[PDB]
């Protein structure tokens, strides 16, 4: 669990939002994410089926309505999101390596600029699943008329009440971290002046 | 066994019941978990057979009848269950970090508060796997009128007696803990008058 | 390895037979099933078929021939097994870190209170497996008639040799264990008068 | 992660480029690359089809149009680039070894001959991927006239849209790295004199 | 590798044959049932077929023809070897802790002893594969009349050629593991008187 | 990669070309081996079809035309070539627990004598692989005529062009291992004198 606190973005200016609550809604998206990856997502495209002979229907209809899995998003979501954190990390480590083989103000600004960079990437996620998928809830059947297949085929979705179960979860979370990036924000600013 | 001790709440101001008892259930939980999630629930919906020859009603039967599978409850409960603990566990390193780079009723209260949320989590998802589920049972063969299948089709379950002791073996798992954490709450708040 | 000797019960006051004994046939018992798990009961019910065009019939038959698998009932064996142990682990670790932070009556009674209960789980646990599977040989071919399969069909098993060799492994090997286990209490019960 | 700043070519003589930057960008390319390793690209083959009954047609059509995977190409990329720098590591430690058991020049030419070699093999590489695909992006239909298929055959891809945005991904990351090899480079050479 | 040599009976009393040169043949067989075990023979039965249209045949003919895989067999072997070698280990372990708590000839013969009984359960286990499989070489064509079979069938075997590659170099290992067992306690003896 | 050093066979006697140089193509081979092994030779047997109606000819036509896999050579020619180094460091270990409990010749002769056998390992492993696939190349189409497959069929290889990449690197590897050792060993003889 020490490696992903250190994904977090736990820093030692970090007051008790970012060091005990962001860290924790962290993990529990990461655990999540791992429950749900393989177990309910695994089976997306091969129990995909559609009504109809036509060869070559069921793939292009899959792509048409599933451009990028829900897992696939969020895992990207995820390593976006602990990148500056591991960014901030090395730099450190690299100052106390400086400093042994031989300002705090620089840590500050890095640590308030690797906030806003996470704030910004949790956002753009955000609304990136919005575009994509504009309703939390999946349906069980789609209508689906791209070439080749014939006029207009009937499609179904697996396991459509888990994955909405699971989304509702997802972006709960997601949510809370951005308010609570934005309050480390707020609050760093204030104690600054 | 360090982690799940850790993910169980024990802390310096735990009991017996807190120490030994309600650690040890948790880790059967888990391995319970462990050995059965893909050895018994693997194969549930590529198994799922209904007499018919209508095309996608074996999918909407499936979602119809098993809107979430208890392998995924058990594991969201978990999850959710150890979360107040690793919470708690933060909340004391940092609090050890502050006095490093520079009271007792903080750590009483955030436990009791702790073990609340421990048991309101557990509560509530007995709850929803009752209202999901209401018998511990589960049955051979099922009646299915969804669309787009057509009046009503018999769809048959894989291993139900199986899975039916499993599930026996988890809601018990789950009353003893239960019962373990109202037994603590009321223990300690003895001990403090 | 050290964690299967903890496992097994090793204590300060076991001697030789529950210190180099037991948990050898512990590890024995862990290292057998490890192997024989998914090699040779991970095909046991997709390989079940029946001689029917009845929908649903090989589904019901495999239900009704077994109703838990044997690699099920020995997993849950090891762990049910395996608890007291490391509840009397937890104990003593609760004991020291309160000496710590300030009899050996109580801890020869908590062992050998934990060595009956490793031995009455493994007697349930055998008596059970006699109720379930009365012979220890497993056969090629069974008739099934449970609905709705019409009249009575014929099913065929997987690997039934193979299955056999292993159960008799795992009934010698937790046969042993029980006898050292008497033989252990037995012992203790002599020492103390 | 340490392994990986290990392989990225982090060195007593790198500047704050070669140590906090591209590393990171290293350990971001290895993590996208395994998520999208076999959850996108894992069926790639087995559901490829075609519109024909000639026996062997998907099989050749699919060797036609994908003479090496895009994740195995970025594997070996990854293990071409990755082995200068465990070369000086192990050059380095030979040294050490040399001068426990009994210059500055050489680390510094070695360093910068190893970043040399770096940013040749990822130039090779993108110039093979440009020739093997001139397109960032997949198509989901393909025109096959190999033997023995007969006249002109149709076949479909798995997941383009999915495929397409990852390997968006990973040619913006090789980009990246390049710029920063050749950035590396001038400012050793420029520090130097 | 540490958990292998303490596997294979290196100990104070061993002499260079057993701590140089069967630690090294032990760890061998390990690692080729390692690398041959789900490769090779995994798909044993499932490519296992016979031309026949009875229902129920392909089974019971896989089942007479191979009562026990071989690497089930060498498993099985391996796991017996390897026994005696952690029993002495663990006595070691609890002499030295009695010791602690508070002969040389009585390490002697427990070694000795153990080393009497790895070869036993190396020449039983050669002599086992001897009964079931008298020839080294796999054929790829098999003749079966059992029930329920109509007269004679064919059956064909999945990759003959490459088992019978994997049992030539395991039945050298295993003949070359029980020449150096005889020699080493040929050794012990000579060096005793 | 310290158990990947140790394997390749660094000694204290070894020059550079054996410490730096060796180790880095033995770690290398390794990991493309790992890359290449279920990603593209997986499906190998599973996806070979054949132009017929006769049961049993797929089997049959591939074993006769792969009668070892390219991967399970590779991987028998690695333990094979790192098991002198684990001999000899075994040895070492032996010696030094000697002194402990209590010449540079000895080992200087145990070097080169490794290394000799590592040379002579590497050369036949070629040689093997000449003789059972002359060319580096693999086919799409082969012409099998072994019973009970009537006349000659023809079948289809997964895969073609990914493999011979795959194996023009493994045959490169291989042969500059081959170099590097014929240097090693002069370069020894000539410091001897």
């Amino acid at each position: 669990t020490g490696l992903y606190t250190l994904l977090s973005g736990v820093n030692r200016h970090s007051t008790a939002i970012g060091r005990v609550w962001l860290s924790v809604i962290f993990i529990f998206r990461i655990m999540v994410l791992v429950v749900a990856a393989e177990s309910v997502w695994g089976d997306e495209k091969s129990s995909f089926i559609c009504n109809t002979l036509q060869p070559g229907c069921n793939s292009v209809c899959y792509d048409q309505f599933f451009p990028i899995s829900h897992v696939r998003l969020w895992s990207l979501q995820l390593i976006l999101v602990s990148t500056p954190a591991l960014l901030v990390a090395m730099h450190v480590a690299h100052q106390q390596h400086i400093e042994k083989k031989m300002i705090s103000g620089t840590l500050w600004w890095t640590y308030v600029i690797s906030v806003v960079f996470r704030l910004l990437f949790e956002a753009v996620f955000m609304y990136v699943f919005y575009l994509l998928y504009p309703g939390y809830a999946m349906v069980r059947l789609v209508k689906c008329d791209v070439y080749p297949c014939p006029n207009t085929v009937d499609c179904f979705v697996s396991r459509p009440t888990e994955k909405t179960v699971f989304t509702v979860f997802m972006l709960a979370a997601s949510g809370i971290c951005i308010i609570l990036n934005v309050a480390e924000v707020v609050y760093l600013i204030i104690r600054a002046c």
